[PDB]
């Protein structure tokens, strides 16, 4: 109402684009430029996305280019609907677009599409990646040359229906003192369109080295994992869903276990929160989204960016998207 107008006035970022609704930004530096692979929210006059665009910043501070639509669900034979939060990777001169979509039978899986350029167009594989399920893929290009796929989202994302990579209708989200579910991780094969191994659960620990509890909604994993490397450590960051933050944890291994550190992003306007963290020349950035452009509509978002800093001790200061003095939307 007027509480949202206050946030709009003190927002630290403006929508990087406004001619289309965008969400779940996955930022990468490919071929000397910053490419962003977001979802494309559609306004039906309800997360029913059907296609993906690719955005680019040629250099820091540059205007954002909309490189156009690069993949539509009609060219994904195994998928019926809901083209959700994607990501990209490069290897052997190819660019791969990883995306979650829903099969006709209602189950999410992660597919991949291949192109010869970062802007595509991408030709989707006929089937989804074997061993994948749930949503929100993130592909880490490790400094050592390997690529790792991270995925998972609870609630609507369906990760709660799986244990040890197998689906069960009676599998539900854990409660109380039971450990909360973590994202999945699997090294990718050199061909990039297949996993090189079955995925494993990524464990997030508290200050005492104990796994996060299911009843710890302030810190336990909800959706949208992202991993970046900095100062010899792996940083796992993710959304907490119902508590609306992007939190992060650290490990000396891409597989974890990751020890919880703190909140990386405070609550944004709109129920969902999703992000990526990417180094572009002289600056790390947090890419995120909110629903301010749409007037607070959770399903119609816009992506944003902000400078991010690692402190000398490796920690990352909380980013307040409408200022630290703002009344939090959640
Ligand atoms: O993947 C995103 C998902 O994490 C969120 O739940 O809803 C929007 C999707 O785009
Ligand atoms: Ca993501």
């Amino acid at each position: 109402a007027a509480s949202l107008q206050a946030l709009a006035r003190t927002a630290i970022s403006a929508p990087l684009v406004t001619h289309l609704y965008t969400a779940d930004p996955s930022a990468h530096v490919f071929d000397g430029a910053l490419y962003i692979y977001p979802s494309h929210d559609l306004d039906a006059g309800h997360f029913d996305m059907a296609d993906y665009h690719v955005l680019r910043m040629a250099h820091p501070g540059a205007a954002v280019e909309d490189l156009g639509q690069v993949l539509h669900v009609r060219d994904v034979p195994w998928a019926q609907r809901q083209m959700w939060a994607p990501d990209a990777a490069q290897r052997n001169g190819k660019t791969y677009l990883y995306f979650p979509a829903k099969r006709a039978d209602g189950m999410f899986q992660i597919g991949v599409a291949v192109g010869d350029r970062p802007e595509g167009p991408f030709v989707a594989e006929p089937q989804p990646i074997a061993g994948t399920y749930s949503i929100d893929p993130a592909v880490l290009a490790d400094d050592d040359g390997a690529h790792y796929l991270y995925f998972g989202g609870i609630w609507g994302g369906q990760l709660q229906h799986y244990r040890d990579n197998a689906y069960a209708q009676t599998h539900q989200e854990p409660v109380g003192d039971a450990p909360a579910l973590g994202p999945r991780v699997a090294r990718l094969h050199e061909r990039m369109i297949d996993l090189a191994e079955p995925s494993r659960e990524v464990v997030i620990l508290d200050e005492h080295g104990t796994p996060l509890r299911a009843d710890d909604h302030a810190r336990r994993f909800f959706e949208g994992p992202w991993v970046h490397q900095h100062a010899g450590r792996y940083y796992l960051s993710y959304s907490t869903g119902d508590t609306h933050r992007i939190c992060y944890a650290t490990s000396d291994s891409p597989y974890g276990p990751f020890t919880y550190q703190g909140v990386l992003l405070a609550p944004v306007v709109g129920w969902t929160t999703h992000h990526s963290i990417c180094l572009f020349q002289q600056q790390w950035y947090l890419f995120y989204h909110d629903s301010v452009l749409s007037g607070g509509q959770t399903h119609l978002r816009s992506i944003k960016m902000a400078p991010l800093a690692h402190a000398a001790d490796g920690t990352i200061a909380t980013i307040y998207p409408y200022g630290e003095d703002a009344v939090s939307p959640w």
